[PDB]
């Protein structure tokens, strides 16, 4: 593999589209790699992680417990609710429902959420408390998705959303058993994670939330390092490609691979 910048600079020649990409020190913040890290790319599935930072805010100050257990109905749901639409009788947990966001990415299980912390607007109103500035989630599952050109709806930086999973997971702005739920709910991810782990080589670590959406829309944003540690934060974000799912898979593999044979820098 070529250095993490030129395999970057690659994924979009072959893609016909605009990557971001940070890659940064867990425990520090240190920015190693930075590629359009300024630049608006939709979340889409990803803003999940920063949902659940907020759940957890609310459990902290004693107006949420991960116990209490939410009623709904049928007309409640959205597309692609895989554990959610089982438990019409009996409700979820919030933990639970963190879990099936974060594990799954169950829609109706994140919007669900979204109205305990206040919508769209008291996610953002969150987001800005933490002293992201840039970060903005303007609609429910699934519209948020829709990744038109130019629209700043549903967006983030790669920067700005690596600073906000690093003040999640780290800055104790969180309760301690509170990021360590975080990271767990990460860890545990049933999408991507256990397809990642089958092509990593062995003692790398993972954890991940991965999205889509249209246009080519695509984000991760996952812990990485070798010796079997979470070293480092890398959120890679594509958008506007007509490329398939699977090249655009195979791409953001390749700026993994770029990585880990290039670790030391
Ligand atoms: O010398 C380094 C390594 O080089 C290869 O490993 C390959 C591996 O066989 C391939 O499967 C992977 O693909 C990359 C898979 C990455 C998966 C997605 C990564 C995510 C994680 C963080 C967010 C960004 C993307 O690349 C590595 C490095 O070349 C060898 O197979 C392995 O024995 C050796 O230890």
């Amino acid at each position: 593999s070529p250095q993490p910048l030129e395999q970057i600079k690659l994924s979009e020649s072959q893609l016909s589209g605009r990557v971001g990409m940070i890659e940064m020190d867990l425990a520090s913040g240190r920015t190693l790699t930075a590629w359009r890290a300024d630049e608006r790319f939709p979340m889409v599935s990803t803003f999940k992680v920063v949902l659940c930072g907020a759940v957890l805010a609310r459990v902290d100050a004693g107006d949420e417990q991960l116990e209490r257990k939410i009623h709904y109905r049928q007309q409640d749901l959205v597309d692609y609710s895989p554990v959610s639409e089982k438990h019409l009788a009996d409700g979820m947990t919030v933990g639970e429902l963190c879990a099936a966001a974060i594990t799954m990415s169950d829609n109706s299980a994140a919007n669900l959420l979204l109205a305990t912390v206040g919508g769209p607007a008291g996610l953002t109103a969150f987001l800005r408390q933490i002293g992201d500035n840039v970060t903005r989630l303007d609609r429910w599952e699934t519209e948020l998705n829709e990744a038109l050109p130019g629209d700043a709806r549903d967006t983030t930086t790669p920067a700005s959303m690596a600073a906000t999973l690093r003040k999640l997971l780290t800055s104790q702005r969180l309760s301690a058993r509170s990021q360590r739920q975080l990271l767990q709910w990460m860890v545990d991810d049933r999408v991507a994670g256990p397809l990642i782990r089958s092509v990593l080589p062995a003692g790398w670590f993972i954890a991940d939330k991965t999205g889509a959406g249209e246009r080519g829309a695509r984000g991760i944003v996952a812990l990485l390092g070798p010796n079997n540690k979470a070293e480092r934060i890398v959120v890679i974000y594509l958008r506007d490609t007509p490329a398939s799912m699977a090249e655009r898979n195979q791409q953001i593999a390749g700026i993994g691979a770029a990585l880990i044979e290039h670790w030391q820098r």
